[PDB]
């Protein structure tokens, strides 16, 4: 009795794509994770009575032109897509993410959750309303994360869960 979810994270370097699984996975903080590091993390967790198997890639190169990042969109079930709140290059780059994905689903039916991580951060570049209208525009679900002090890091993976939960009913 357990149901299988494989879950991408995605986001420019440097906005907390490791940070983030790494906290979810083995509850620490990482100060400076090689970002060239690809791996995979799978974790059983219970959401909404659900036994369920979180296989989690985080994701390292972000290039639009490679064939194992193709597979693993074509592989990934549902997409969190980080920035940082104290960068907007890393807000603007979330439309490619986006446009990569649903190219390569061929759909418009993508799970995704819109993550704006570093909200310990003081000094906001991003604000909290825009980021609302993005994911409302995407119909996505949005939050505001810390990989820095755990603040909806669970939240986030296990809401991408239940959008992809809902999509196998759709
Ligand atoms: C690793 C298996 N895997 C996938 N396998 S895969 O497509 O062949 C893949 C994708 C990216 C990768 O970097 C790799 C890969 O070669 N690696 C990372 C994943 O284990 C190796 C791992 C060993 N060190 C170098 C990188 C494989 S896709 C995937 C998704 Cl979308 C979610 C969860 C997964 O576990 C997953
Ligand atoms: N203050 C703060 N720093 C963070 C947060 N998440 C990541 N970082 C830091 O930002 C840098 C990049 O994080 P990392 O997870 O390696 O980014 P990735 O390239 O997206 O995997 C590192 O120095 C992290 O310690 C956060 O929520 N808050
Ligand atoms: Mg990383």
């Amino acid at each position: 009795s357990m149901t299988e979810y494989k879950l991408v994270v995605v986001g420019a370097g440097g906005v907390g794509k490791s940070a983030l699984t790494i906290q979810l996975i083995q509850n620490h903080f990482v100060d400076e994770y090689d970002p060239t590091i690809e791996d995979s993390y799978r974790k059983q967790v219970v959401i909404d009575g659900e036994t369920c198997l979180l296989d989690i890639l985080d994701t390292a190169g972000q290039e639009e032109y490679s064939a194992m990042r193709d597979q693993y969109m074509r592989t990934g079930e549902g997409f969190l897509c980080v920035f940082a709140i104290n960068n907007t290059k890393s807000f603007e780059d979330i439309h490619h993410y986006r446009e990569q994905i649903k190219r390569v689903k061929d759909s418009e039916d993508v799970p995704m959750v819109l993550v704006g991580n570093k909200s310990d951060l003081p000094s906001r570049t991003v604000d909290t309303k825009q980021a609302q209208d993005l994911a409302r525009s995407y119909g996505i679900p949005f939050i505001e994360t810390s990989a820095k002090t755990r603040q909806r890091v669970e939240d986030a993976f296990y809401t991408l869960v239940r959008e992809i939960r809902q999509y196998r009913l759709k």
